[PDB]
């Protein structure tokens, strides 16, 4: 027998650690290796698992080329060891998705795909490995999720929802789910956030979400919900934002709204609040996908004027490729650790990945309460000595 | 300890959505995967499956050219991770057969493998791994059985088994199996029914199967079955039929027998009785095996004035290959959730596949009490790219 | 918990019936398969495996090159998936082995792995995975054993070893041992038999073994053994022989001694006997290594003048390549059920296979009380398809 | 339910058997075995694993050239069946690392894994699969670790970590953890031991470590080490040194101190004390890392006049590659066998192989209390056959 996961407070930390590193395009290099993009990482009482959307093609393959295509039929959302290349011979295929989430409640694992039509999406809700709920496009534009784990307290789980428009006002919903059935949803408050992509989520007690929004916003959207209800709602306050692309620090403190400047597009991040603190993960570049860092701003979470980067670990140097960032959490007894992945995506469109494919390799972190060293962990491929 | 399965009914659904796909034909360009055709899913406490008879070679080498060729002694019942590629790093060799079922009792995996030669074949009766039974060719004529999931209920699983003529008057037999050993068999009355092969089945209450006249009916023969007995038969009344070939919509309401119009050959189909209604999965072509949609006809089971195709999902699009199809159940609570998947078949004889083998991949489908979307998700294989 | 293995009968039976087939030479063509010889198949409570000799390579690659040499240090006993092809994604390596016996005592699996110098050679006594006793070399000539699974009662599992000439009169024991710890061995008996090798082995209350006489007998060596002692031995009374080489039928009825005609060499075989009468494995061929027949010999096990093959089945054809072959037993409720594999042999030194490796396939049957059909189940492998 | 290891004795042996072998060059032919080096052995309740240091790369791929460099980002340790070549169907990613060490508690494993700059590196330590704990480099030079398993007593964890100069006075600490926390840490006192690196210990009811003094050192460091504190140090008495490079025997009977010839650098060994002998594995060659033996020496643990090498098994010969060698225990009943691993090192810097890359096999022997025979178990690759 194994209880519901808990609503924990998150682990003391003060930096953060190399934890699972795949090498999954280096080790592609004879066409061994599935082509994916937006992985995540989330665990169950065993395995942390490495999922991603594969492509379904071989990297490297001929069906890999054109593979910068966002959605099609042959993507499936699977999973894998954690820190392991994704093989034929060590995936799972978890469902049909173009978009997705998962999360573990302490008993099973639930799941949600969405494919089909971009203007007639269904999302469909699995756990337990059975299909046991849906969700059917409301607004017909792409309905879409988290593209990292969701959270699950007490049995009851909970997922960010869009549907609508990438650089104009959609729907965006919380959804709280069951044992894999949908109890209730929300559409979120539209006094402070203004759009709404990709959620990244942890549990501090409450499930915090820090966002992407594509639209006005070079600082993250966040969210405060329990098994309930939204709780909170707002921007994070730092005045060193953390979307790609954004404003060179120092920048605009907007706790209650969009920033106004570099608002679009953007790209999936993450943060863990810490007490009037923020960690914030970005990357080291302002206006492409290169590099990746995290920052501890004193006070970020807040209103004030005391907003300082006390900490800067720069763990992808910004001549390596970086690309989507996710939270993901451990449970460490009384509390929950805060880790992350990265995806360093290479290929397509890529200055110089003069390659026909796109894909990615996947590299981890978790948080300590020790100091840090130094180092830089990034894709590691020579794209010339690969398969185009 | 576990209970075996019980007669549970059939769970209220209202429409059809993607669940796995697994796009083995794209992910063989390499030639990692097995070369198979006749899959079908099945699923035990734990996991859902995939089944299918390889052909004893890999897609693409030398070996698997002119495999097209139904019954060979080199093919094996196999197994592996539902919506996964069949490669050598995963998957497991049921038994030697060129025709197939298998089915979980709640406790332990049953299978029929049939093989030898066309006039002096043997069905091995396989229980927990172990060959607890057989049955001997009695008719001489190529023994066969569904090519889907049998069915159990209360220990005692339920398989139909044909020996005799494609096009001509053969013998049809329903066994009752418990735990790997035959309790007894019934030859099918052939009051109604006057050619059955490849039975898909499910159970509601009592097990449903509806199967393939390849003989005079275009429209499709179906039992129902307990425990004990056959205890109803006949043909699906719905004027729409669901075989291929058959006639266009719309077409004759046949309870009672064969339409006896485009009535040979066939291919493998499955629907589900809802009601007084039923669900028919077809071929979007009525000559072909290309495209594949899934009818819901209002009164469709019954003798009624009032048949109309209230729902049609189309699944496959006419212009991709689809091959066979066939019902599985999962457990969902209280009752038995109906799924399908979809055999997409690639190579020979297909127009205009310019390569030597034959082989497949697959979808599933599973039906919930939601309104669907719609999409696409056929084979996605540029045949061109391919290993000839 | 799960109780030693007990003494029971062997199940009743009236032929034989396909069971596995991996087809590992047609699935090796593209690189991926394992080099292996001298298997065979034996089962735990939850499975049965597939064991067999690797080379240390990968069949067609440059490393396959001569593997018809029958000692190396680069061989090692290896497990997979029964009816699945040896692959690396696979495979478990059991010890480093030469010549080996497994047999699974009821709560953990044995293994005899002999390795080093022919003249100084030593078998390594592995239980639940540790290393726990040994046996040296005693007559420095190729310290060997049966090349199939040994068998266990009441927690004592019993082995057969030779040590000495190929040709000549050399030592042969039995080894008594529990939990990995030998107890104690006896020198068979040479009252009767005069030269042992490869013991196929099963369980009929007591162990029976059927071997090979390489030196003066066509006709198969034989002892009955328990948990304490060998019991009786002798020589199979058949008339119709069952080594290869050896006399066409009808032979001469020999129970006590060897026939002494076509007497050397031979090849690994098994026989079950069944009341006063016998089943014998045997190749087609009295000369080659070529086809794989059973025959039941009508009061084959005794002394007397009516021996009659009241039963031949025909397994392999005259015309495809066989091997080894050895018993492996089932446990089926309150009886043992007969099976068996056969080792069916592609390249080096086989006529018309053009390659340089050596390596097999196989091919297993199970015994039931039933009638069985007809059919062929070879290699199967087109050798001019393969990689030499 | 499991408790944790205990203090047992080390089983009484009297020579060395071959155990798992896994041919991983030979089975690497045709690139499907990952580069690595640095590996080592260490079992659960269930089963004995491989471990080895990943370079992110298959052999014989473009990205395995020049994996003769020791620290990389692209390095992780993985884990592999025990005698199986590490593939990507098979392997597990453990964690990123550049030197490691593992071991199992009796409940879970711990590793201890170090990656970074080579002046700010940190150790990260994994229980359960979850970041626990870390270590900061304090000397800012290399900080490493064992390279082969830890040991694990009644809770508490014991290992041995290095930060500073290879050829100069460095830092040795051990470190005591439990249940992935960092209890305490000592320096090693330097009244004896001058240098130490890539310790092999074992249990014998306290831990022993047997390592390597890679600046004035041709004979072996040790510590005796139990839950709470550094017990013991000194040298190995044993006038037959074991190190490599080292003097011709015999040499000097050092206790107290290194011997001051032939002192830099070093390989990776182990030893094992018994009664007041000692048994040495070492290279056969003096000057490189060619050949593996290992030697009893009477009374080579004590200071004495009575040193004689009573046992020598060559298990590698002079013309094949060796490489680092190190313990491991098996829990026996009531006493740990040891057994020990051997890395054959293939590629550069390798006179005459002539390939870009650098890479290794593993063999494997285990003590038993009985006489051994003698064989030769080298990588056996034939370099010439290999992708460069
Ligand atoms: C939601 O969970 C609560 C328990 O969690 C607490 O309240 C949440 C809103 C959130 O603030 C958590 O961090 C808190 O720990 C459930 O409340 C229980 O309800 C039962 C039945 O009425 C009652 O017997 C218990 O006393 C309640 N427990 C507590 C701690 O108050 C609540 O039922 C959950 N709601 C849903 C819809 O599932
Ligand atoms: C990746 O694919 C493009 C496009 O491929 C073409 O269209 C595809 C849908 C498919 O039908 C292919 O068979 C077609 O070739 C390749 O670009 C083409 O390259 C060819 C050959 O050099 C050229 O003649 C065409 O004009 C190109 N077509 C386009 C639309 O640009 C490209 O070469 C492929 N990349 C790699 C690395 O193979
Ligand atoms: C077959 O199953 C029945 C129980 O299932 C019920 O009856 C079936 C025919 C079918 O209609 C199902 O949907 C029903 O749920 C077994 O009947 C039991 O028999 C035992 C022993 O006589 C008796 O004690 C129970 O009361 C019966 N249970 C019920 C519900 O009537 C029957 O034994 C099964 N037959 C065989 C041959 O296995
Ligand atoms: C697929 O196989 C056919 C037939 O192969 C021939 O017969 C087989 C049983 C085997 O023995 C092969 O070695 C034979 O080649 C191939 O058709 C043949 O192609 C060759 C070469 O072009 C031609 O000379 C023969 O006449 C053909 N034979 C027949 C009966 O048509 C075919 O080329 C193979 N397809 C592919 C993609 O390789
Ligand atoms: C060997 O096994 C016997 C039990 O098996 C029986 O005797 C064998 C020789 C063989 O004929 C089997 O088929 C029989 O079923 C053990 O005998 C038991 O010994 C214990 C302790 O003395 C005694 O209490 C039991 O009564 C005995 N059981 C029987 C059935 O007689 C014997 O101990 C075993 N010998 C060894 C060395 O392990
Ligand atoms: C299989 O191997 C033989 C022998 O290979 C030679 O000796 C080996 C130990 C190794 O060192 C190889 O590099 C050697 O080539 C091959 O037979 C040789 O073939 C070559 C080239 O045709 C010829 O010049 C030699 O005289 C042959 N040597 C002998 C002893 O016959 C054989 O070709 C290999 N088979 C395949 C299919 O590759
Ligand atoms: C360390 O382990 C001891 C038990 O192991 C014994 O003492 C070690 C130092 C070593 O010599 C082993 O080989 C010995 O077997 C723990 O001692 C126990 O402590 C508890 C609590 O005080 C006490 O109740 C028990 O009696 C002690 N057991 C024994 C055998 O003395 C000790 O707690 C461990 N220390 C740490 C820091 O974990
Ligand atoms: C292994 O690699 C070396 C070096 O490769 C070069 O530098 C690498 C970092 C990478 O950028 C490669 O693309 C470069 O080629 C190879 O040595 C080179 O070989 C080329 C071609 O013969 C030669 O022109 C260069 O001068 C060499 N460079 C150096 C520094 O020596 C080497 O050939 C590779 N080995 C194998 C087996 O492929
Ligand atoms: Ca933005
Ligand atoms: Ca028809
Ligand atoms: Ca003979
Ligand atoms: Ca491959
Ligand atoms: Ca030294």
């Amino acid at each position: 027998f194994r209880p519901f996961k808990s609503p924990l407070p998150l682990c003391p930390f003060r930096g953060f650690f190399p934890f699972h590193k795949d090498n999954a395009i280096r080790l592609g290099e004879n066409k061994d290796v599935i082509v994916t993009r937006e992985p995540y990482v989330s665990c169950d009482n065993d395995n942390c698992w490495s999922f991603a959307l594969a492509q379904g093609a071989l990297l490297g393959t001929k069906h890999s080329n054109g593979t910068i295509k966002d959605r099609t039929p042959y993507r499936s959302l699977i999973r894998f060891p954690i820190g392991t290349a994704p093989v034929l011979g060590n995936y799972k295929e978890i469902c049909i998705a173009w978009s997705s989430s998962s999360c573990f409640d302490g008993k099973e694992w639930m799941h949600v795909c969405m494919t089909g039509n971009d203007n007639d999406a269904s999302a469909q809700i699995i756990y337990g490995g059975r299909m046991t709920d849906s969700i059917k496009s409301w607004r017909k534009d792409i309905l879409r999720t988290q593209e990292s784990e969701c959270q699950c307290i007490d049995g009851t789980c909970v997922v960010a929802v869009t549907d609508g428009p990438a650089a104009n006002s959609a729907d965006y919903r919380v959804y709280w789910i069951r044992e894999g059935k949908i109890i209730k949803y929300e559409n979120v408050p539209k006094t402070k956030i203004q759009h709404l992509e990709e959620c990244s989520c942890y549990v501090d007690i409450d499930v915090y979400c820090i966002c992407r929004d594509n639209w006005k916003g070079s600082n993250r959207p966040w969210m405060r919900i329990n098994n309930e209800t939204i709780l909170e709602t707002g921007y994070v306050c730092s005045k060193f934002h953390s979307d790609t692309p954004r404003p060179a620090d120092p920048s605009t403190m907007s706790c209650d709204s969009p920033s106004n400047v570099n608002g679009g597009p953007g790209v999936k991040g993450f943060g863990f609040k810490a007490g009037d603190d923020v960690w914030l993960g970005r990357t080291v570049s302002t206006s492409g996908r290169s590099g990746f860092e995290i920052i501890k701003v004193t006070e970020g979470w807040i209103n004030s004027p005391n907003h300082v980067k006390s900490i800067t670990q720069t763990l992808v140097s910004n001549n390596d490729w970086s690309g989507y960032s996710g939270s993901f959490i451990v449970k460490a007894k009384d509390c929950f650790q805060p880790c992350f992945y990265v995806e360093l995506i290479r290929g397509r469109p890529n200055k110089n990945d003069d390659v026909s494919w796109t894909s990615n390799s996947i590299v981890t972190f978790c948080g300590l309460d020790n100091e840090p060293g130094s180092g830089n962990w990034p894709d590691g491929s020579n794209i010339g000595f690969m398969p185009k």
